[PDB]
């Protein structure tokens, strides 16, 4: 069992030739596919992607009968090119993370606060995503699908209603202000970020920020997800602060995040600390740091997600 | 989730990397507990961030956890010695150039020009590559011979070496195979054919600057092919065994031997051979079909259990 252990990035590899050259594609509504026919089609080598076949059926990724091949039910997903899932395979092992992992252990003693992202290619990590189509296309992209599948789950459980003026900072795409405002209208829509380009959406007001540098005033709501995962203990208190610094007494945040629980992988806390020496908190943590920087703790829900349990956290100023 | 966690497969890979690599795991010799503010006061390593390394290492089951000190699992034993096969395994698994072949690999199936993944990321053939290669010749070579030196006692103990008098072992790297077996078996001849830029040397061993596509040398009684057929498509395979057979007379014997394909194990192996070489793992069966287009008879046949894999042992004279 060991040296698969060892040889476990074959499975990553082998879905990503699945996937990232569209052959899944060729599997959508749970159709059976006969890689004979698939191959004349397609110009795939029928013997050599047979073989790939049967590796993806012992990982249970396609299921064999009648001399033919489905996507299970779970994988569906890479039938779809843009699910999550395809996005988060064209990321996972590409040359830029691969030479990441490979400075990770030398990351370990280090003391100058350079992620392993930053020793292998000369910045952090979103600092080089300016600068990589690849990398920022494909990234924003996960992050708008993510966002997406935690739209309805999250005006169910908190009304979005009583609000007057929303701000998402770190929102990206800005897809989860997007998907608000379509459901909860009349209000005030703003989403924060790095912005070379202002993107242009139906009433959203995009800045280019800085949420180390200042949070703007004046909003009643506000909106951090998935964003301290990326950044330190120091640096999360920082965001935290100013926060604290733009809310009045009557101001809420919303602090949104995959958190860190005993029956789940550690897998992610790695990636976190290996991309930006960022870590993936449990809810008594993201308290710790939230109490540091002046905020309260006022609501605390778990929203299940397929792939992970999310922490919603309310937050308003001491 | 389950299929969130197994897109994320080379996880698991990069973490042992990290801990093997950088030798943090030679601190974990003979199953003793570490307490790792002692290790990172001593090594410099960060105590926070290698601790969140281990809990991780804890759920793939390489570590154990007891009272806040971690111990090697029984099992993960050979992460704590840098001369294990598995320490030079995980430092060529996820290395620089098996990830841009693997980046090939989908590329790779729609082309048909007999150029493997690896050729196709680096623009030579895997073998030619490691001439120009220090890093990855010397870690592939010292794997061989960590896997070779593991078989050696199982291999004396099923088939009588004392009948022979002159051996050639055929692609045999460093010649670890022939070197052990001619401690144990003494008075013969020992001779080992490779690609050498320069011989080695090992008191008693003729090593020879060869090629076993274009020939291979006549006048040996037991000529020896272990873990080479892998690397090769069907074509190629049959051409190496037909060099054989024009090197052997009725009286020689070659013992082909070869990591086996059988169900109940993974196909991992056979993917990593079509992204490396254009080669594949083979079955028994698929084995005797290419000795026997190559005009080569099946004498004998056994199945030699490794930790790791199934072996085939395959004794082959001409027709
Ligand atoms: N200093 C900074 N100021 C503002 N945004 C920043 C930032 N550093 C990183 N970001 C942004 O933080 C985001 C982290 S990914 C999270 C995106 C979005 N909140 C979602 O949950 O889907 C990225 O969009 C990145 O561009
Ligand atoms: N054309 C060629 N002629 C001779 N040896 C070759 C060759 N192409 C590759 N090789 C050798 O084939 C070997 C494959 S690895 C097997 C090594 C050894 N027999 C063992 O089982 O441990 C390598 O040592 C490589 O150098
Ligand atoms: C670098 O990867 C991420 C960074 C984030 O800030 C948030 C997520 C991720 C992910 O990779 C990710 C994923 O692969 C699957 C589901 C969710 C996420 C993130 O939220
Ligand atoms: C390129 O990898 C190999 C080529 C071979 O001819 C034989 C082996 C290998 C291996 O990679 C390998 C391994 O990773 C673990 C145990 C055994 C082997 C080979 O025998
Ligand atoms: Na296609
Ligand atoms: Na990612
Ligand atoms: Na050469
Ligand atoms: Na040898």
């Amino acid at each position: 069992m060991l040296t698969e252990l060892i040889a476990s990035n074959r499975r990553s590899a082998a879905i990503h030739a699945f996937v990232d050259t569209g052959l899944s594609t060729h599997f959508k509504d749970g159709i059976y596919v006969d890689i004979s026919e698939l191959s004349r089609k397609s110009g795939v080598n029928y013997a050599r992607f047979s073989r790939l076949c049967d590796f993806l059926v012992e990982m249970g990724v396609l299921v064999s009968n009648d001399n033919k091949f489905r996507l299970s039910d779970e994988c569906h997903v890479f039938a779809n090119p843009e699910s999550f899932e395809s996005f988060m395979i064209k990321l996972e092992i590409c040359s830029h993370y691969s030479n990441a992992w490979l400075m990770y252990g030398k990351s370990l003693f280090e003391d100058d606060g350079k992620s392993a992202f930053e020793m292998a290619h000369g910045r952090p990590f979103f600092e080089y995503l300016d600068g990589n189509k690849f990398l920022k296309s494909n990234f924003d992209a996960l992050m708008t699908r993510v966002s997406n599948l935690i739209v309805e789950k999250l005006l169910g459980i908190y009304d979005f209603n009583q609000h007057n003026r929303i701000l998402d900072v770190g929102g990206g795409e800005g897809e989860l202000l997007v998907r608000i405002s379509e459901k909860v209208k009349g209000k005030h829509y703003a989403v924060l970020d790095r912005y070379s380009e202002l993107p242009v959406s139906d009433n959203i007001d995009f800045i280019n920020g800085n949420f180390l540098n200042s949070i703007p005033s004046g909003y009643d709501l506000y909106i951090l997800k998935n964003v301290l995962n990326n950044w330190s203990d120091s640096d999360s208190i920082l965001i935290l602060e100013n926060f604290r610094k733009a809310m009045d007494k009557n101001s809420s945040l919303l602090l949104i995040n995959m958190v860190k629980e005993p029956e789940f992988s550690r897998s992610f806390d790695i990636l976190m600390d290996v991309l930006f020496l960022g870590k993936e908190r449990s809810f008594t943590e993201f308290e710790y740091l939230a109490n540091q920087a002046g905020l309260v703790v006022q609501e605390t829900k778990v929203i299940d997600q397929s792939y992970s349990p999310y922490s919603f956290i309310k937050l308003q100023i001491k």
